[PDB]
RNA sequence: GGGCUCGAAGACGAUCAGAUACCGUCCUAGUCUCAACCAUAAACGAUGCCGACCAGGGAUCGGCGGAUGUUGCUAGGAC
């Protein structure tokens, strides 16, 4: 049994999605963020820091009293 | 002292209205070196020297520290 916490079930998803393989380079105000580089060379990104950035975000979202004031776009065909 | 080459001056051949030029041909000084002078250049980064702070990034030269795997090589060298 054991089940998983909500945290749990959540990383283990993004890890699935591959959430945590960054790029080979790093912007000197994301390493913060960034948990080590690895042999080749891509980014390994901290996933509990983006957990809790999620967190953050879905605070700040829901103190929105009307959702029609929120406006998110995409450019890129994968994220429309 | 050297004097190959190129080549101020000079002399010719062209072009041109003229052509003391640009183009072509032959050349003196010079161009090289030694001894002694000269002390000037858009001698420029058109930007004095010393010292402190001040964003990010990838390259590159020299030295050094650490890790790691190869080398038709001799712990080292190359990466
Ligand atoms: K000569
Ligand atoms: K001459
Ligand atoms: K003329
Ligand atoms: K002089
Ligand atoms: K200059
Ligand atoms: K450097
Ligand atoms: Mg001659
Ligand atoms: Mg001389
Ligand atoms: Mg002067
Ligand atoms: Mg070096």
């Amino acid at each position: 049994g054991r089940t998983l916490s909500t945290k749990e079930a959540d990383i283990q998803m993004m890890l699935a999605a591959e959430v945590h393989l960054g790029t080979k380079n790093c912007d000197f105000q994301m390493e913060r963020y960034v948990f080590k580089r690895r042999n080749d060379g891509i980014y390994i990104i901290n996933l509990g820091k983006t957990w809790e950035k999620l967190q953050m975000a879905a605070r700040v979202i829901v103190a929105i009293e009307n959702p029609k004031d929120i406006i998110v776009q995409s450019a890129r065909p994968y994220g429309q």
